[PDB]
């Protein structure tokens, strides 16, 4: 038993991280097959960053302006091009450690593991969710750009995030691996702000089920509610709407625990209205919203990769 | 910016995990060079587990009674020995993925990454602390024995924990990689219970420093305390004593933030008395005690957001 914020094992991704240097800038790249992916802002000076014309900046660069190192081994760049906000550096060697992989664009509420890297060297791993406002609450310092987020299924790595910048409130923004930003952000040093965030309701419900599975039951009650009535409550507390699809996805946990989703919604309503009265749930005094239903089932059933 | 429970990248350890089978029992082992390390309880059946005589159980085994599988490949066992509560199986292949490594026994309050594994395959990675009562609060199911805990400061893997069992209260117990249990526990299914746990004071202070580094000062106050008066108060909330060693090791964080250690102690006293009044610190409504001073320096900026 026990329930922890758990990341995927990162080894398959570690073997893909490289150092990319362009002029005075060093950041991280992802080496898959014979391409290295990194943020296109790698080509910008501080002045350029204020209002970049990426096409024009890139025309002045040769392949030899991009220095790529995989550990202690230099990779030779043989082509360069952009896709959206990602730079693709074609190299002369396919990564022998390329895992089975896909590029996947995730939706708000979905979780993933982040491999924080500096100077092409993996430094740490942690779990994140894509927030409703399309930021992530990561942990990143100067030099972390090009760090990636991913999930694993069996042997297949699904890459979903590449890190581009930190916003003024200290949360993080980035792209999918095709260079499309999550959220209304641009790769320019200009005033930008996260929208007001909301809580991921389906994930809070999943975590309440995790708590029950782990023996924490004090918040259960005799009551139930309807989807419509509960959604009035969610709106009041800045929670995301709960959909029928969310209810459906939680069906296994409902069956396992004997607590219907709308019964657990009655528990959640009471927590929102009354607080925890000095108690905790799975060691938290807050309602945790960065475990998905799948995360709960995975961790409670010992799935491996 | 940000502050997360941050594990070490697990790849160097993933390449060392194997499955060990003896009779009907299968669990995880750690393959380093030409040795596989695993809990000695692998040689017990359910009928043996209450009062095992490990010497007597082991003498009845041959090398070929141990099956070791590394992915799809069977390794051949060519020797075995018991060291404390760990079994060491000598195999006829050195692991080509052996990282630079060492074995370290840690003290209560120290943190490490756990790679939870089943059938020699990794499931996930998370951070744990060695609690004052010599347990860890992990996430482990049936089949997780022989999963390990480690740090990877500076490219070398320091292995510090091997998982042996879950105790009745749902917390976890295990050994160092020399097979010595943390705490008073034994590898027998007899009644044993962890002592009452306490909060790791030095770690809470480190985390308050992290909060200041990351730009928040709301919980500070104008007061100070002596070390002795701090300890007299904090013990009333089931906090561990703060020693002069702890004060010394908080020195770098104190210097970076301009907040004397005993002034941060006065802040903590007031938080214990008042609670948060609806605020949070680094995304938590409780005082977090599973980040060490070293962990904070590892993860936070060297420049305070003033
Ligand atoms: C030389 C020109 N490049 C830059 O200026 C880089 C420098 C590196 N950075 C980091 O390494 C870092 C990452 N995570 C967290 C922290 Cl604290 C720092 C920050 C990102 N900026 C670009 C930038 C900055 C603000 C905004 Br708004 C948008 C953009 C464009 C997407
Ligand atoms: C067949 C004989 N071996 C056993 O019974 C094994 C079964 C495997 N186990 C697990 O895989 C597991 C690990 N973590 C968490 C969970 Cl929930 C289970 C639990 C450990 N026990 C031994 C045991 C059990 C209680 C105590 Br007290 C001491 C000891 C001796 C160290
Ligand atoms: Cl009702």
């Amino acid at each position: 038993s026990g329930f922890r914020k758990m990341a995927f094992p990162s080894g398959k991704v570690e073997g893909c991280m490289v150092q990319v240097t362009c002029g005075t800038t060093t950041l991280n790249g992802l080496w898959l097959d014979d391409v290295v992916y990194c943020p296109r802002h790698v080509i910008c000076t501080s002045e350029d960053m204020l209002n970049p014309n990426y096409e024009d900046l890139l025309i002045r660069k040769s392949n030899h302006n991009f220095l790529v190192q995989a550990g202690n081994v230099q990779l030779r760049v043989i082509g360069h091009s952009m896709q959206n906000c990602v730079l693709k550096l074609k190299v002369d060697t396919a990564n022998p450690k390329t895992p089975k992989y896909k590029f996947v664009r995730i939706q708000p509420g979905q979780t993933f593991s982040v491999l924080a890297c500096y100077n092409g060297s993996p430094s740490g791993v942690y779990q994140c969710a894509m927030r409703p406002n399309f930021t992530i609450k990561g942990s990143f310092l100067n030099g972390s750009c090009g760090s990636v987020g991913f999930n694993i299924d069996y042997d297949c790595v699904s890459f979903c995030y590449m890190h581009h910048m930190e916003l003024p409130t200290g949360v993080h923004a980035g792209t999918d691996l095709e260079g499309n930003f999550y959220g209304p952000f641009v790769d320019r040093q200009t005033a930008q702000a996260a929208g007001t965030d909301t809580t991921i309701t389906v994930n809070v419900l999943a975590w309440l089920y995790a708590a029950v599975i782990n023996g924490d039951r004090w918040f259960l009650n005799r009551f139930t509610t309807t989807l419509n009535d509960f959604n009035l409550v969610a709106m009041k507390y800045n929670y995301e709407p709960l959909t029928q699809d969310h209810v459906d996805i939680l069906g296994p946990l409902s069956a396992q625990t004997g607590i219907a989703v709308l019964d657990m919604c009655a528990s959640l309503k009471e927590l929102l209205q009354n607080g925890m009265n000095g108690r905790t749930i799975l060691g938290s005094a807050l309602l945790e919203d960065e475990f998905t239903p799948f995360d709960v089932v995975r961790q409670c059933s010992g799935v491996t990769f």
